[PDB]
């Protein structure tokens, strides 16, 4: 009963008109999930709900009202139901790598729990050890290589069949993607911004005609000085997706940008050349000039920052399935040694993913790996809803240190009043000064607009 | 010349086709703006982009391929230029609200000259002080009763037509809107989450069969006790626009919901009742009783936490619009005295949202305010992107404060396998002791899952 907005649909056929197999969102159901669609919509996108309504982009503020429009947000007539809910992120702080990963599958209530009653709900025989009768308890966490094991205790002996053979689930493959749009920075420990030098003048229009059509532009090119920390060793092991430039803090502006595919800690600072470029417009009275100035900066900017990294991990299971009782698709009888491993993160194949293979229980073409539905038939839909959403809960891991930069810019060309005496400059350049404060190769040029 | 998430749009109309006006997304740029698209998607939507590739929705990890999809994601063949960048966040520093209010408007750099420059790239006349040739200097910033008024100094004499007449730019109606998704906290004060009681017993199935067909449930009740404090008293005036879970720090689940429409100051919080409702649907096998086991625990979290409120506020340009060089649509030409306010901040309507007219610029119909393409004549394009960028950069303010927070809660109900001997219980329950450890009305009872 509950609309799920990630199976919201958009067409474009005409007011009101659904593809085959999808039908018109209402207004009531919009409105009940009305940030995830506004979310998933262009600022000023407008497109039709049933009825005559209509609701509007982030840039309208998402408002629902009644209109018309030629595209309709719509939903599937047979939807999937019972999805698996997204928790709140889990977030780590930073810390070694070991440490990092450590408070990670040693949680017994976030990872350890969760992870063993999927192995359970799967038909995996024995998980747990042997000073506990419930499903992942007395379960000891060992490092395997880059990763970690857990597999019930093995002391003494026990009773069952084949009661010394445990299920592991083995905590492999750990990657540490750093999102730059989780940016964050404590207090500015040091910030200014300060006029080191001004570049002073005239242009003036010695002509009959009132000079119009050029642009007056500065050029020359300084440095960005940068550097970072980092608190921590996972920084070693954390990259970034795609490149990103630096932030901007304040009234400052650096070219910095952070490189992917390469270590977090391998880019500690370094020297850019940010480049001068500033234009302007002006017009020139009859036989006038205009007085023109341009500033020149200093700035230094420090403060401690942070940002997230999305931790993924791929999670192999392994043990004997039960005889009358797994879930894998064949069902088999016969307690063959099983491995099979969930990617837990962004997605890689259908085999390896419960979300897609959970979504998709209902088409029996695609059900080649485990069978979702025997599991809902023997726990019931919401205990299966809430282990999977702890199993696939999203963690992050906080990476810290402290940053610096120092820049040099050019302010915005300014300019003034006309005043009375093919534009002509006389606006001096020390070439020299300017090179002693660092802004070097910098050239004033008058150029036609079109 | 890069794609622009927002000129987007998907069509719905057999693959490789777009509507009039539009032309399929190409694999190089569906990968330049990936989680714009990927955002606008469903879960496990596939859409067609050019020359047989298609982009696929998040719960695929936006992956980008060979494909055929009967949707497209289609870009204006020929799209609307130069969108107003979106800088990164000014951040002011927590205080109260005059000292964030006063460190606003007394910005030279970031609030006077982007101001004042608009308020000239318009046409309003002498937007400046006696005391410099240049727009958005020798201003003074007085107090208007409430807000704000920037206006050139007008002391001694002045030069020039009118000049007497200077151009204000007051401010105005401010508000501020916490963002929950902002949340950064400090040093974790204290952390701990601490078993207190293990009920342990059995659950019996009686009868000569299977039995599925039983919730066992848990009841009662225990408080939850929160607490925060606010740095400062801007936080009387903060928002929040919706309400929202107070955020997950550390493993602890604890629930609690700040409200819309009320002052940050206002919520404080206290002790609120939550409730131990539990339930699990077991299979006893015949003639069997399994292990039954529910675990009660107390946590407790505290720590320094910030949360960033949006600054929005009313910007109304007083003045004179100039005689061969204006920007009313109407462009007058006699030199009319003119008032206009713009809403910096959320979108309220056409006339006061300068994103909108921007956008909206080239649909002759809705140019009904100010002529946004004359700007750009007169100006050139990068002058007032750059100059629209810093007036509707957003402004932040600090929330700070502390946060504590304790609660009691109940694992959930465990379950081992049937030994041999509707459903019976036998587990103890001390009414007193449980009420002893903040664990109130508790009770189990077995009833059936329809
Ligand atoms: O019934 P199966 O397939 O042999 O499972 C073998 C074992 O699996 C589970 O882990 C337990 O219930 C054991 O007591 C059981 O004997
Ligand atoms: O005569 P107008 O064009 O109305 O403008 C009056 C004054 O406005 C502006 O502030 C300046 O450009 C002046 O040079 C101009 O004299």
């Amino acid at each position: 009963e509950p609309v799920y907005p990630d199976q919201l649909r958009l067409f474009s056929l005409g007011q009101g008109v659904c593809g085959d197999k999808y039908r018109p969102v209402n207004r009531e159901e919009a409105q009940s999930v009305k940030s995830n669609i506004v979310g998933m919509m262009g600022q000023w996108q407008i497109s039709g709900l049933a009825n005559g309504w209509v609701i509007m982009g982030p840039g309208y503020n998402g408002e629902i009202k009644p209109g018309t429009a030629s595209n309709t947000w719509c939903y599937p007539t047979n939807p999937v139901t019972g999805e698996i809910p997204t928790l709140s992120a889990l977030d780590i702080p930073d810390g070694d790598e070991v440490d990092v990963q450590w408070r990670l599958v040693h949680d017994s209530a976030n990872f350890i729990k969760p992870t063993s009653y999927l192995a359970h709900y799967l038909g995996y025989a024995w998980v747990g050890g042997n000073h506990s009768q419930y499903v992942g308890e007395d379960m000891d966490v060992t490092r395997d290589g880059d990763g970690w094991v857990i597999r019930g205790n093995n002391d003494g002996g026990c009773d069952g069949y084949r009661c010394g053979d445990k299920t592991a689930i083995k905590v492999s493959n750990f990657a540490y993607n750093l999102d730059p749009d989780s940016f964050k920075h404590g207090d500015v420990t040091q910030s200014d911004r300060q006029l080191v030098k001004t570049v002073v003048g005239w242009a003036v229009n010695d002509s009959d005609t009132p000079q119009s059509g050029y642009d007056v532009t500065l050029r020359g090119d300084t440095a960005t000085n940068w550097s970072k920390t980092n608190t921590y060793g996972l920084s070693e092991k954390v990259t970034t997706k795609n490149k990103f430039k630096w932030p901007l803090v304040g009234e400052t502006e650096l070219s910095i940008e952070i490189a992917a595919n390469q270590s977090w800690a391998s880019q500690n600072g370094g020297s850019t050349t940010t480049s001068l470029s500033q234009s302007v417009r002006p017009t020139v009275p009859a036989r006038s000039k205009i007085p023109v100035k341009i500033e020149l900066y200093k700035a230094d900017i420090s403060y401690p920052y942070e940002f997230k990294a999305d931790v993924s991990y791929d999670l192999t299971l392994s043990g004997f399935l039960r005889w009358g009782g797994n879930a894998w698709y064949t069902h088999p009888d016969n307690r063959p040694n099983w491995n099979h491993t969930f990617v837990i993160g962004p997605y890689k194949d259908k085999a390896s993913s419960i979300r897609y293979q959970w979504d998709k229980r209902y088409i029996p073409g695609e059900v080649k790996w485990w069978d979702w539905n025997w599991t809902i038939q023997q726990n019931g839909l919401s205990t299966m809803q809430n282990n999977l959403a702890r199993v696939l809960r999203p963690v992050r891991a906080g990476i810290t240190g402290d940053f610096s930069a120092e820049s040099q810019f050019a302010g915005n060309i300014e300019i003034g009043a006309p005043v009375p005496l093919g534009l002509r400059l006389e606006i001096p350049l020390d070439a020299q000064e300017l090179s002693g404060l660092g802004f070097n190769n910098v050239s004033l040029s008058v150029t036609p607009a079109a």
